[PDB]
């Protein structure tokens, strides 16, 4: 009989990473391993640990605003304990690329992505950055933009925008923009953020033209900078996952004659390609393998497997250091169909899965 460990606590929550940390038994103990499974949701993946000689174990890959059962076992004569067992609810995580579109010096469109987590609203605060108090907006969990009405004109304002999941907060989004000089026309304009490229698209009109202009806000790169009056200007070839400042300047008769907009962005991670699955019918195990992202400075890869016939506790992941570019699955049911995703991983931020399906031949 192997004592169990005591005393469990958390020493870090955040919405992807929870670490643990307990007080071993009072007995010999070769080590420790830590099984991480979700409480409610059967959609959501749990993890297992190998064996560890550290009374502490850091968990990743973990879903935000999900709670978890962490269980950590004593291992000792090859016999483990009853296990030490509490739960965990993770953090929500933030909308991302607050998004400013000018409409007139009085009127301003916001966008931005929403979160991962399930989330019951947002609460928006906009306010003049160096004068008075900010408004604050209630906007719905299924929107993904707000429009801001009677706003001073040339004037600088923050914005804040937070996730909300009952009584959970996420932490905050923010930006800053600044609304146009009184009575200015500017043509309706909209832009789109992908992994690669910065799009600004517009009705095109006689005598009016665009110049946009885009740069690596921590630098690095150098600068671009081009002009159009056709109603479209795509600057490709950015670098996925890297925070660009973009300037827009209206050009009216080929002249500056207005104050150039800028912008911040952050470019999202891109996925890992040609993924490949090979299931071993005589040992069992599922290779999975893919061509590493073309994203720079990510984390890792977070790669998981569920049956696609919604069977549940058969959902395990993995999360891999980003010189993998293959990981194992070990306990597959041969004959079933199981879909397996990877995701390029970035902080709490994850690209878009490659994703593909397998049936283990039953041997």
């Amino acid at each position: 009989t192997v004592p169990s460990p005591r005393d469990l606590q958390f020493v870090e929550v955040t919405d992807v990473k929870v670490t643990i940390m307990w007080t071993p038994p009072e007995s010999a103990v070769t080590g420790y391993r830590v099984d991480v499974i979700p409480v409610n949701l059967p959609g959501e993946h749990g993890q297992r640990l190998p064996i560890s000689r550290n009374t502490f174990a850091e968990v990743t890959g973990l879903s935000p605003g999900v709670t978890y059962y962490f269980k950590v076992f004593a291992v000792s004569h090859g016999r483990e304990s009853k296990p030490l067992t509490a739960q965990q609810t993770t953090k929500l995580d933030a909308p991302t690329n607050l998004q400013f579109v000018n409409e007139t010096d009085s009127t301003v469109l916001v966008r931005w992505t929403p979160p991962r987590a399930q989330i019951t609203g947002y609460r928006l605060t906009v306010g003049l950055t160096r004068r008075g108090q900010p408004r604050q907006y209630n906007v719905g969990p299924s929107v993904s933009k707000y429009p801001l009405r009677n706003l001073q004109p040339a004037s600088e304002y923050t914005v804040s925008l937070v996730a909300i999941k009952g009584n959970q907060e996420s932490p905050k989004a923010t930006g800053v923009f600044t609304t146009l000089q009184p009575g200015s026309s500017i043509p309706p304009y909209n832009t789109e953020v992908t992994e690669t490229t910065i799009v600004i698209t517009w009705t095109p009109a006689p005598r009016i033209g665009f110049k946009l202009g885009v740069r690596p806000s921590q630098g690095g790169e150098a600068p671009r900078e081009v002009t159009s009056d056709s109603g479209s200007i795509v600057v490709s070839g950015l670098t996925p996952g890297v925070e660009y400042v973009y300037t827009i300047q209206v050009l009216r008769d080929g002249q500056e004659r207005d104050a150039p907009i800028v912008n911040k962005v952050v470019t999202p991670l891109s996925p890992p390609t040609n993924l490949h699955l090979e299931a071993n019918p005589d040992t069992g195990v599922l290779t999975v393998s893919w061509e590493r992202s073309t994203t720079p400075d990510i984390t890792g890869y977070r790669i998981t497997t569920t049956p696609t016939n919604g069977q549940q506790g058969n959902s395990l992941e993995e999360v891999v250091h980003a010189d993998q570019s293959s990981c194992t699955f070990d306990n597959l049911s041969p004959g079933l169909e199981y879909n397996v995703s990877v995701y390029t991983v970035k902080d709490d931020k994850e690209s878009v899965p490659i994703s593909d399906t397998i049936i283990p031949a039953v041997p």
